[PDB]
């Protein structure tokens, strides 16, 4: 699709089989989701908002669909404010901005 | 332009007479611009995302040109650690998400 921004550009995520929504954030390097349980290991992250630096848990090569679109790869899990969709996954769905 | 998500989407903004980097950045309802003088009336905002929140001054009916197109609107200005020009902005310039 092409997504104006007038409104948020959110859609709905599956992941761990759950339905989410997510903002798609092309000001984000990484994917971050609220607290949930992800299978595997993970490994420890920092990373710095707008706020300052929080510690997150990294997760990698996770099955999501993103509005319909399947990608594999790093979801970080911690307490952001709206779920988002970052870099590292908008790339393995074909986005890209445009005007 | 056609702008992929490899690295950050960055460009050239033109604002108070000074030129400064910014992310185009969809995750965010409004523009925030590392702290600087602006002209005219403001009054206190509070933003919050990850790391939580910070004091801004916003600034209504401010000129931006962003990549040599000019745009107009609110733009809040204090301690982020990155420019930020959010969708209040993007819309301006027809800016769309596109896959
Ligand atoms: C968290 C989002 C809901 C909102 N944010 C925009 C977001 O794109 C920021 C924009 C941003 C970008 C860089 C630094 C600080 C803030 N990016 C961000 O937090 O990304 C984090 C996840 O990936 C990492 O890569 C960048 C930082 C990490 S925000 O900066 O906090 C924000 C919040 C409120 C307003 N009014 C305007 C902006």
């Amino acid at each position: 699709p092409q997504i104006t921004l007038w409104k948020r550009p959110l859609v709905t995520i599956k992941i761990g089989g759950q339905l989410k929504e997510a903002l798609l954030n092309t000001g984000a390097d990484d994917t971050v989701i609220e607290d949930m349980s992800l299978p595997g290991r993970w490994k420890p992250k920092m990373i710095g908002g707008i706020g300052g630096f929080i510690k997150v848990r990294q997760y990698d090569q996770i099955i999501i669909e993103i509005a319909g679109h399947k990608a594999i790869g790093t979801v970080l899990v911690g307490p952001t404010p709206v779920n988002i969709i970052g870099r590292n996954l908008l790339t393995q769905i074909g986005a890209t901005l445009n005007f």
